[PDB]
């Protein structure tokens, strides 16, 4: 089925909590010895009640685990499990007849297979975007088996691929949603600023069922707008309503309460108005210049270091970036979470927002496109109305590469067809063209609203002493944005600023390295890598790293190294400099 | 290197014990983030002891694991892991100048790159037959480095591939050994009696070397054996032998003291002699009759499930099917390591020994069929002088196609062309014609010396009663000799004989099914599936199977089912009726 | 309730396999919140059905566990765990009327509380001795429950008390046991060489149940003997014999068939004949010196490091003490189970048995003293018949104090009344009394047949070095026994001779220690520290020992250490020299 747009403010009931699971490695639950499908797989979730038969499985006194989470911090043996485990699931639900239930799945990673009562449902492929299915005709009276065959194996093709640097979090990683919706249902809808236009607000909604013609009514009670259309055949309908909205801005990110009503339907959401562009260098926030005070972060939670999923995360790791002194984050590499888009709406911080073209993507398969073009546009309909978002990131770190160029610029085109008014953007990586000369030669540039780049001078690229005696050079005037930096350090690990992985090395790197950042021209955002340690299969320096990357300015156990006070220091300059 | 025969016989110094071990599922010690080989991998085994500089990893202070074994059973973390470990070893060893060195692999699964120094010395696939590398030039002065890149990924394309029914034990799974050697030495050596000839020893023996012109000498002293030969410009001398020995059998297994000396190099062996073949649907052995009372076992150790590797293992494995009344075991599916099959020799047990060309193998990949022909080449190198040892096999349920069949009949050639005297088989699968008249109808059956294949009436197929109402028809007369067949139970899992996994339930069907086998007319051997309960991720019935197939007639805890005596007592009077 | 000899040749049924269990440190399922014992506990095996009633726990959906063995091996979560585990097993038995059946626990650490169908049967404490309750009237139809509480802390009171150096291994360690007896039955018997008498079988049998007055008919085929008694009232009868049997030796461990039959029972046996006594300083057996070529050993698996139990593990320790040269194992620090005693029995190694009075026993309390008392005498009662156990030991390192002095007197009296026959030893310890000079001074050698005593110069007392200078004295003319030597070290760990839990450091501590034992007068055995590195919690080198004692000959891995083979040597010598 379709995106259902704002799903937390309709009929939800959720099927979340502890599920029943089959550990699956040879997928035998799946293929019989011959590699092939078979009736009687783990789908059919059979009870093993009558002992007079065989069967291999029983889910009924199997073990538990948490819906939703990764599977990897559950269990020490899940810990680097890449492969299938089973989720069963039992549920009653009465529906009236007449009205409609959908399952949401908030996201699965990688792949998931879905089965109703042994029925299947279909299959999703993408490990961060939402998908749902009908299953208004397939519900049955008493008890409902809801089956999800879950896999994370890495796999060539995919997005992201066989290399990444952050852990492979299997699982049924987001909520587990059942909507209720009436015969005919405002399935998608958009409510923004028109393009660079403080004074008119524009959007359209679109119903599905078999009453596609209707009177709907846009309602924001504290403008006093309410604009009626009618839909058309198709059950679409667009608009078009003058407006002086309060414009969001991080000091004041001003929310408006919008309602929605067709003759079948009604949903309540919270969008906020912004006009977002460029000028020459400049980053332009209803027409005032910013400075994208920013930090990256992973969807990874604090202290425990799972998939973050819940308001709670998200208000934590966001607290940090607040004190930080951030009006901006970036959420790296995948889309995140709705609760983690939602809090920084609600608390003031611009969004950068990702889809996971990331590394060696095998840039010349059609499939390959396809999919990252699946996800490309459901981050973008699923987040459309969110206002701090301004930027829409294509790729992370990629290879220059003609098959390369083509593939990323079909995917900015679909971006920019998509949603006219934000950024685009991409963390492309820099070079040194001439000893001491840094810049960003990178014809992907050509399709991008900003020089969007990660650098590690002091890090990868020399020691700490590197920052002070290099410069940067652009040959195009477009806001230079940073959108990765920094370097190692264990909380608590101290010595000589010289000596790696301690604190004192991380805060003269980020003295040095805010010096560098200040010399360079056209610099309107920074997103140093990261606010938090995270889980990566690539950290392997035993008692420093322990398989977390260390470039947190915060511990994975909230604590705030040396050199978080460093960058506080230099946002706060900014914010009196912005002022 | 090429295989050298009979290691434990030479100047050995074991490496085994606890090394240093980075688990790296993205490869993070091969790869860098462009997925390129890069130089400062983890091969070069840098100790990071100057933290002024940047690495991401540090042998020195990581943690170990046991060498050898299984990693599987050794951390929670690595029960299912699939993927890469390395391995580290530090070691000195005083060479004297002229002598040679080799390291010897008894058996790593399931890919090894192996470095010593930074040096790659080479790699191999195939998880259970040994390979070596010489490393005479490469040993430096003090600490040497032994770095080994472990990986068992399962493979399409491999030996066995994606799909079998055991565990997928990774790492370094039998011994690791030095050997000194003269500067040339005697490198193999074939010594067994001729096909069907009690009265002439024949064999042969390869120099290794640039002295390869030698006198050599066979000694079997008690037999008053002193043959002198001289080997040829290549290194090979041949020899035939009149002689009397006393014939190996299982009741008496009779080994003989076998030296050779040649003018560079002497080796000892413990080597028994028999003679074997078929006649119409006899197995003649020493040209009597005898019926194969067999049990198949896997690779894996009482009590707690690892890889096994040790003569105790063995013994303990051995001393069950001795209680049993065998005179006969299966090694399935895969060459054993060497102390299992020189047990058997020494104990008094015939030997099926099988390569891994197992279910749905890639027929139509060449790499495929030259691997399958490696493991054919080595399990035969290896195992030759083993007396034992009468039936090699060549595959087991694989599925009928036409490249299926000439895959499998290059290997049953190539087995012929190596060993003109042990019997060739390989599992095939049953097929129901018609109601109640079972058969084998499989074109493999013609290039094998036996009716071999597996059938499970009264588990699989059918209630124990199913067994009752069978009768088998063959339309060759071959020995019949079936290799698998039983059903599962838990020790001290009880109930009524018609409930499965009852230890009760396996009672009645090894009573119903050895009246099967009674009727089958040409049966000559039974290899019943299995000795011990074992490892395997298809078997996944909570507190039943719990990952492990329950078909042992003794438990993984060496408990012995009620179903074992049933097949002791018919193997009793299968001992009386053949004597 | 009494104590049934040779278990395991009566009519017995295993309740052994997988259990039920709930951890419960807060022992929850016996006492409520006012710290009261209440009725409704754990131990009345309610399965938890009817859900609209309250209760606390479920055996019937918890979790197993292996019975027999420790917990602490079976889960990383029970590594540590001292405390309550209940276990939970159900069963069916049908009991024609008037016969008789008991329950049977081979052993229990540390304190087993014993429910059938919510019914109390009893309560032990002590770890390693074996138990029975009679279940004849309590049996039901149908499903019966049995409930065992296990508990494991240690105790200031208990035997042993809160230190000790091995591993606290808790729960049903050793096998459970259905036996079903006649209305009266054979309870107990002896039958042993009288003292110092080659040609005299004494004995006597022992009835219980309401017809103690019986015929009773002891028959050694082999020898002809054929001897009637009847026994009195209280259902004893003793018998003299002469007879010629071929006496039990390590060289050559004869054994007899020996049955008895009462009018209403008969059991059978495996019974060898010696005579042991010593002379001066010399240890005689069957009136010809010898030495105790011997190895200590714990209760504990090869590879996997748990408690032992089984003849499989019994047969390999053993048989690396056979390879190491043995005729003599110490069986440290406890009753180890049957199958061990009896594998050293036919294998031909005399044996040291021994209870844990270790370290700092409580001399001061009663039911402490009660304690060892009641094992002493359960140890004897069980082994009488096991002609190969010569010393019973009753303390080891035990500080010195009058009342400790008492406490050991009183055991070695009840010993010496229980069995006058066997030697009678002790661990002490020695004292460098002048400088250089090394002797026992310990009033309870006057107690004692041996002068056994642990040392350990060249590990804790000096470096290897001490060991060729010190001097050894005795004032006493008895044989000397060095009941525990050695030193640490880590298979596989290599480096100078001097670094010590390097293999060349026990190497070069053996090859110095060996020579001086060849200069302390009166040696007459050895047992040196240990055959197999063990768990202990007192062991803490990170990557050496992890918590083993790493003083094994061989490692828990069963590899032979360097050392292993200096003493293999010097028992080479010692075999020779006493031939
Ligand atoms: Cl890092
Ligand atoms: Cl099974
Ligand atoms: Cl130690």
């Amino acid at each position: 089925a379709p995106q259902i747009m704002n799903v937390s403010a309709r009929q939800t009931t959720s099927l979340d909590g502890q599920w029943k699971t089959i550990v699956d490695p040879f997928e035998n639950g799946y293929y019989d010895y011959r590699l092939k499908p078979y009736d009687g797989g783990y789908a059919q979730d059979k009870t093993y009640s009558d002992k007079t038969k065989l069967q291999e499985y029983d889910f009924e006194t199997d073990k538990l685990l948490f819906v939703p989470g990764d599977w990897n911090t559950q269990r020490p043996q899940l810990y680097y499990y890449e492969g299938t485990v089973w989720y069963r699931k039992h549920f009653e639900y009465s529906l009236q007849p007449g009205k409609r239930l959908f399952l949401n799945f908030g996201a699965v990673n990688y792949e998931a297979i879905v089965w109703l009562n042994g029925k299947r449902l279909g299959r999703h492929i993408g490990g961060f975007t939402p998908f749902n299915f009908e299953i208004t005709n397939l519900l049955k009276e008493g008890t409902n088996s809801l089956v999800v065959k879950v896999d994370n194996k890495r796999l060539p093709e995919a997005v992201p691929t066989v290399n990444a640097d952050w852990w492979n979090f299997g699982g049924i990683t987001r909520p587990v949603t059942l909507i209720e919706m009436p015969a005919t249902y405002i399935r998608d809808y958009y409510v923004q600023l028109a393009k660079d236009d403080k004074n008119m607000i524009e959007g359209w909604v679109q119903l599905e069922g078999s009453d596609k013609e209707q009177k709907i009514t846009l309602d924001i009670p504290e403008l006093k707008v309410k604009k009626e259309v009618t839909t058309d055949a198709n059950g679409y309908a667009s608009f078009l309503i003058k407006s002086k909205p309060i414009l969001w801005t991080p000091e004041n990110p001003k929310l408006y309460a919008v309602n929605l009503a067709s003759e079948t339907d009604k949903v309540s959401d919270e969008i906020g108005f912004r006009t977002i562009r460029t000028e020459g260098i400049k980053i332009l926030l209803n027409d005032k210049e910013i400075f994208c005070r920013g930090i990256s972060i992973h969807e990874e939670t604090p202290y425990y270091s799972g998939r973050a999923y819940s308001k709670d995360h998200a208000h934590t790791l966001l607290s940090w970036a607040k004190e930080l002194g951030c009006n901006f984050v970036r959420l790296a590499h995948y889309p995140h979470n709705e609760e983690m888009v939602r809090e920084a709406e609600r608390m003031g911080f611009l969004v950068w927002s990702e889809i996971p073209v990331y590394w060696t993507i095998h840039w010349e398969n059609k499939d390959t496109y396809q999919n990252a073009e699946q996800q490309l546009c459901d981050m973008i309909a699923r987040d459309k109305n969110r206002c701090n978002i301004i930027i829409w990131s294509i790729a992370n770190e990629t290879p220059h590469s003609k098959t390369r160029l083509t593939f990323l610029s079909n995917l900015a085109n679909k971006a920019r067809s998509l949603d006219s008014v934000r950024l685009i953007g991409a963390a492309m990586e820099k070079e040194e063209v001439q000893p001491g000369v840094l810049t960003v030669n990178d014809p992907l540039g050509e399709l991008l609203d900003i020089i969007s780049f990660n650098e590690y001078v002091g890090w990868y690229d020399g020691d700490s002493e590197k920052c002070d005696r290099v410069n940067w050079t652009f040959d195009t005037q477009k806001p230079v944005f940073i959108s990765e930096l920094g370097g190692g350090a264990l909380y608590g690990h101290h010595g000589s600023p010289k000596e790696r992985f301690t604190e004192e090395y991380q805060e003269d790197l980020y003295i040095r390295h805010v010096n560098m950042l200040k010399r360079i021209p056209g610099l309107a955002g920074t997103t140093p890598w990261i606010l938090k340690d995270f889980r990566s299969p690539r950290r392997h320096v035993p008692e420093i790293q322990d398989d977390f990357n260390r470039k947190g300015l915060v511990s994975d156990k909230g604590q705030k190294k040396k050199a978080f006070f460093v960058l506080q220091k230099w946002y706060k300059e900014l914010t009196e400099a912005y002022k």
